[PDB]
Parts: structure tokens; sequence; C-alpha cells
DNA sequence: TCCAGTCTACC
DNA sequence: AGGTAGACCTGGAC
């Protein structure tokens, strides 16, 4: 998932487990890195006081430490109130669920494991994975003044840097390609060539592609300009969308109408 | 057969 | 160092 998917995640598990309390944790496999055992011993009787994200982190806080989730490129984090009956229905992915006092059940799910469950106890700002990472797109501090100052001494691809969690969390494959497209700039523009009016808007455009996929998240349907649209055509110029390989990730673009 | 986040590793 | 590729693993689209 992206940063909207993971917002929306977000969205959807806070009201659901916040004000409880945990009772039991289920472990049917233990992903990218190993899950801890006795994850029950060490949440049983512990309030959530607050979830929370961070770049496509999930963080659940207790008053004991921080419960970090990542979903990788194929993970689910879903809620079951105590009346779905789906609780008793768990499919081989669903590797993981957290029980709470009053039935509640959140049920982590992951076909190829590239996610991570990942028990913490110091203060979440100095965490190895979190500590380096770059500003919230949908902050102040993502701005034009900071990006094209990062970007001075960067010789590669735009695409390659916008991607970059160093330079900016959240903006994967998808939105990315969106984006670029979207604000006319080629995947391939080397990042300090780009002007500062063009990163006026390409910023201004990753913050208005991702808003609106958070709050967004027969018939002809087409949610995306470029991405997956391989040979198809473009929605501006009707050329033909090319579909390249830059650093090693899929990359959709029009030349037309992206220099 | 090949397509679909990021930590590690080498020149 | 910056730039590259490999590593993880499984399901579904031509
Ligand atoms: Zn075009």
């Amino acid at each position: 998932p992206e940063l909207p998917e993971v917002e929306t995640t977000l969205r959807g598990i806070a009201p659901h487990i916040e004000g409880k309390t945990v009772e039991a944790v289920v472990l049917r496999q233990l992903l990218r890195w190993q899950i801890n055992p006795d994850l029950g011993e060490i949440l049983s009787g512990r309030q959530v006081l607050s979830c929370g994200r961070r770049a496509k982190y999930l963080l659940i806080r207790f008053q004991t430490g921080v419960l970090l989730i990542h979903l990788g490129m194929s993970g689910s984090l879903r809620i079951f109130t105590p009346s779905d009956g789906r609780i008793g229905r768990p499919d081989r992915h669903d590797h993981v669920d957290i029980v709470f006092s009053d039935g509640t059940v959140m049920r982590y799910r992951d076909p190829r494991k590239f996610g991570a469950i990942l028990w913490y106890e110091g203060i979440e700002e100095h965490h190895p994975l979190l500590e380096k990472l770059g500003p919230e797109p949908l902050s102040e501090a993502f701005c034009a003044d900071y990006l094209y100052a990062r970007l001075k001494a960067q010789k590669r691809a735009v695409k390659l840097a916008l991607m970059d969690n160093a330079v900016v969390v959240g903006v994967g494959n998808i939105y990315a390609n969106e984006s670029l497209f979207r604000a006319g700039i080629s995947p391939h523009r080397p990042a300090n060539r780009l002007k500062k009016k063009e990163c006026a808007l390409l910023v201004e455009t990753v913050k208005a592609v991702l808003q609106r996929a958070i709050e967004t998240g027969g018939y002809f349907q087409q949610e995306y300009t470029v991405y997956g649209r391989h040979n198809q055509p473009c929605p501006r110029c009707g050329g033909l969308v090319v579909k390249e390989t830059l650093g090693q990730r899929g990359t959709f673009y029009c030349p037309n109408c992206q220099k």
C-alpha cells in the first residue's frame, strides 16, 4: 500500500481500538523480520492510548511501548466487531490477530509477507527505521523551497529522488508516476534540472493527488492517468503511454506531455 | 513467463 | 560516497 491506503487504514482502525484494552494476541506465523512471541503477554491488559502514522508505518501506542506495523507490498489491517463471524474464519495469509478485551479483533493479512510487525521500547523519534526519514508530503515542511534546495546536488532522475524516503516519505510507484504526469515533468529529468517553478508544481501536485486519494479511499472506469496504462491513450494528448524501467520500478509516462 | 516496499550489499 | 542490483514471497494476469 502507499500513503493514502495507510492513512485510510489508520482512520479505520483508530475509532475501533483506541479506548479499548488488549486481552490476547494470536500469531499464526512470524514476515520480512520476525515477530515477537509472547507479544500477548507484552500487550495484555495494556490500554491503547493512541494510533498514528509516520511515512507508510502505522503506530499503535501504549504507556509501555510502541507497536509498529508496516504493510509492505500486500499487507492489510482490518477490524472485526464482536458480532462478525469472519473472526472464526481466517485464511492462510491472516498471519496475526490482535484480540481486544471486548472481543474486537484486528487482523493483519499479508500474502507475500513483506510487511513487518515490530515491538519497540524507546523514543518513537529515534527508531532506526523512522529516524532518517524525510518530511511528510502533506506537511508544510514539504515545500517548493525545500525541494528545489534539496535537489541541487542530485543529478539523478527526479522519479528516483521523488521516491526517495530521505527526500519525502510516502510517494510510491503509483503516486510518483501520477504526480509526474500531472505536473508535466518527464521522470527522466535530472532532479537538479527542475526549475524552481517546476518544483513548486510537483509539490502541489503531490499534495493534491495524495489528498484526493485519502478522501476517495461493467461501466468504464479509469482511476489513473498513466499508471498501469502501458500502450493505452494518454488522457491529455491521446498519444500512447510508454512504460520504461527506471530504478528497477515500472515507469509510465507520456513523452509528449512530459519533458 | 512475468508482473506487482525497502532494507542490504557491492563497484 | 552515489549508483546499482539483489534480497525477501506469493498470487494472478497474457
Ligand atoms: Zn500525452
